[PDB]
């Protein structure tokens, strides 16, 4: 079988604190003796939309800001600002903090989201960073300060910290050192992204999933050179495909035996014809937010 | 707009253990001071064809269950057969036990799977009981005693535990009474589910959807009765809805206006007529594993 599939949260759910400051409430992540969270909690409405941080956050005292893990309240000593994160430091440690560390994940990569509401976790999911550096998240009113990550041996790498909705229904964050991840801004204002591509690799991943999992009617006994597929690739709004995507789908072709040019020669007619009504493991669309990784884990 | 959601499973991580007999090892649940398990871990390959459970567990001996949650074993002190589930008295009561109830639910309900190896979680993904007693899971070898559950108001509702696949690809399993979801056994021959059908409340409940999200040319100004639905359901391989289904499409039909055998009216149109090259939802097909409390939960 196949599904999207996210990781375990339990170990971030064990991090997760709600932070109020004024009538604005949102989550925070809680490691050591640090809490992490966006830093528009600290805006009032009138403040949103041109917002000077660095103003805003020296008018700020430590006991302006509530951060409550369940129904008990952390005392705040101390605050800063990295980039657009808060950090609070407050006076005892979480002993829940797990192995951990913080990555900026590079565009085509995928990530589990605990959304999160007054800090109490609501669902999980998994994402892919867009190449246009936007999500696809569900998001509603409060989720800031939701997470983002991806679990190694027991190590929890955190690549991403809610903070906007797009007017398209897309969503922006940063990284958890409070970079935003693409052109984004956190002021109240409607943003668009920069055009959308498809992420190929991702795309021919699944392709070999859906073989693995006996589902054939798209493959073909023709083949194409890299570059060729490229050129057709890029007409569609596909990301070219790398030397390295090559290689790394090396498992999947031998797992299939389908050389990897062989499954680009697929997906190019798939991409000139379409899929004449049929499906693939269900959808009616090509998939793109499982990465190699991915699939093989799960097969 | 719309994606699978799975509860946070940390409360669920937190009870998974692993039990083996000789050299077979699977997965159990952890509350309060008895684990649950399949009853097959007592099994060796020759006894699977046929197994004669009762014969097989009157050989067996407390001495004979090695439980351990990690590395740590977990001492047996008395065992019992429920049904095809295997109770296992420990010593030692679980001290992350949530509050928790048994419960055995209907097809179409959706609930989350912890899929677990060796005790140990893997990953966490959203499944719809099919109205056939099947599931459409991603389980490897070694995957039995995974559960699936729902989360309501801090409350774990186990639901479902892992126990065989089928030729096609599908899985099968019971409640945490033991009593499997269909026409199964738990024998290793050869079974056929019968064939599916479409989850009618659940496409109702992606209907309401998109109203709601302001989706709504195929609302059209006729009704239906529930039996003149349900007959022209049965022709196109919709399952007949039930009382408890209209039941739970109340709170949809409240925020809408839409009642529910109105919407009934415009699905058997759909179904008469087709989607004339239109889409709902940016799709140009129904979804089916959306209940209406997922609905309600994302919007």
């Amino acid at each position: 079988g196949f599904r999207k599939m996210a990781f375990p949260s339990g170990k971030v759910e064990g991090c997760m604190v709600q932070v109020t400051c004024g009538t604005t409430t949102l989550n925070g992540l809680w490691l050591d003796d640090v809490v992490y969270c966006p830093r528009h909690v600290i805006c009032t409405s009138e403040d949103m939309l041109n917002p000077n941080y660095e103003d805003l956050l020296i008018r700020k005292s430590n006991h302006n800001f509530l951060v409550q893990a369940g129904n008990v309240q952390l005392r705040v000593i101390g605050h800063s600002m990295q980039n657009c994160v808060l950090k609070l430091k407050v006076d005892t440690a979480n002993p829940k903090t797990p192995k951990y560390k913080f990555v900026r994940i590079q565009p085509g990569q995928t990530f589990s989201v605990l959304a999160c509401y007054n800090g109490s976790p609501s669902g999980v999911y998994q994402c892919a960073m867009r190449p246009n550096f936007t999500i696809k998240g569900s998001f509603l009113n409060g989720s800031c300060g939701s997470v983002g990550f991806n679990i190694d041996y027991d190590c929890v790498s955190f690549c991403y910290m809610h903070h906007m909705e797009l007017p398209t229904g897309v969503h922006a964050g940063t990284d958890l050192e409070g970079n935003f991840y693409g052109p984004f801004v956190d002021r109240q204002t409607a943003q668009a992204a920069g055009t959308d591509t498809t992420i190929t690799v991702n795309v021919l991943a699944w392709l070999y999933a859906a073989v693995i999992n006996g589902d054939r009617w798209f493959l073909n006994r023709f083949t194409t050179t890299l570059n060729d597929f490229n050129l057709v690739a890029m007409k569609y709004n596909y990301e070219p495909l790398t030397q390295d995507h090559v290689d790394i789908l090396g498992p999947l072709s031998a797992q299939t035996g389908i050389a990897v040019l062989d499954m680009c020669a697929s997906l190019k007619e798939l991409l000139q014809n379409g899929m004449n009504g049929r499906t693939i493991l269900g959808s009616a669309l090509l998939e793109d937010e499982f990465t190699p990784f991915d699939v093989v884990r799960q097969c």
